[PDB]
């Protein structure tokens, strides 16, 4: 793929893909596996966020993509979805700023460019 | 995308797709959401499988694919796979046979055929 | 693939494909084979144009697409575009408006469509 | 693109691309331009080969795809076929061994590794 790696549910300013992308381009993925955000037993998180007997705030503790400072859903994965803005692809799981001391583990992601943009010309 | 639906957990014969897959397609899909394998408040699974404070036997309770009876494992997601032999794609919650009455909730699965076979020559 | 036939040389209104497509759409084209744009024998064209022993004004005698009624350049194919316009594909050998009539021949041209426009949110 | 740049009609050797495919990647490739494969007027050849008022033997002085020593062709584009060989690609203009010398001109050709194989398990 073009990247793959684990995201750590501790890591406050997410892990770097080193992946430059381009509004226009389309990239897919996919991420696996349990990440705690908070010590509870009950405080357990699949990329697409908090399981359901504990829920969270909108989009708290869910996997998201930072590009350039925007912040876009993920959770489980996405398909061939189009980059609306130019930036370095961060990816995050996004806890509440100052509450990652009590997170642990980590999700497994791929992540695919589709295509760099290029026009009909 | 080529196929969009929901997957029950309490389907003991999956959801058929009525995607009509050959041995050298690739295909890519990915999963969301929660179901129930169980009546217990812990007893949650994403498509990845149990949350890991109740662990299940090796791939039980996880999101499958069923082609000619055959099973491989999808989980939250696949990206550009190569589909081994011919069938109908049928996606299957994949729980202890028998078990299929204490389940309840559904996943919600894209699915997009990547490429259909035909080789260089 | 997604449309695969014949663009005949000689029709002035080009193929239409029957893929309704919309902007920010990706598609990929390759295009096959030779026609002629004349009754000599040296009038030949492949989809990138005039052999070049006879050259024509640009994009004249080229395989384009037509979408919205806007020409765009495909010649001998090309990879993952981005599709700038909602419409019909239309595939058009692309001669001198009233110069149809010495034509013939037709291209073998397949058209994938690589993903249907879905950004990131 | 994986790869791109200019395959050269005198080089009997084709163009390396640096591109290590392995059996069960799929990829996509499209050329573009005119070259010559000898001095006369008429022989000029497109990627799908020469001209057909001149024609030549079969697959000679087209573009092909060099793969473990196995030729594939290619012409003016391939999309998404399937790799049956481990190999590095290699693109060659496809003439008669020990005619290269009366050649000219050049391809432009883009190639992407549109999937490495990974099978559904
Ligand atoms: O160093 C050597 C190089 C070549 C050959 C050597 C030694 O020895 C022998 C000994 C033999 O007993 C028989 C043949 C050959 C050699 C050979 C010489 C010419 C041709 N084709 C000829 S003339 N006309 C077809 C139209 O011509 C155009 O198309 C061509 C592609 O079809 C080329 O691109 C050419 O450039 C272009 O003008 C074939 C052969 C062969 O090998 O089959
Ligand atoms: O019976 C009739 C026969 C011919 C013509 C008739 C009636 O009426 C009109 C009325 C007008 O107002 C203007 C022109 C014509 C007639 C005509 C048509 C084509 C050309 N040549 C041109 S443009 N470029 C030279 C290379 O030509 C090749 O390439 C072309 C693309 O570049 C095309 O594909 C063409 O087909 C192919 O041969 C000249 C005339 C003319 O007579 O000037
Ligand atoms: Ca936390
Ligand atoms: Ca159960
Ligand atoms: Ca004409
Ligand atoms: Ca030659």
């Amino acid at each position: 793929s073009d990247w793959s790696g684990s995201v750590p549910a501790n890591a406050e300013n997410g892990k770097s893909t080193g992946l430059i992308l381009k509004q226009g381009d389309t990239i897919s993925v996919v991420a696996h596996g349990w990440v705690k955000y908070g010590r509870d037993n009950v405080e357990w998180a699949a990329p697409d966020g908090p399981v359901p007997n504990n829920p969270q705030p909108s989009s708290i503790a869910t996997l998201v993509a930072k590009i350039a400072n925007k912040k876009f859903a993920i959770g489980n994965g996405v398909l061939h979805k189009t980059v609306p803005v130019d930036g370095e692809l961060i990816l995050l799981f996004n806890d509440v700023p100052g509450t990652f001391g009590d997170n642990s583990g980590e999700f497994q992601v791929e992540v695919i460019i589709e295509s760099r943009y290029s026009p009909l010309k």
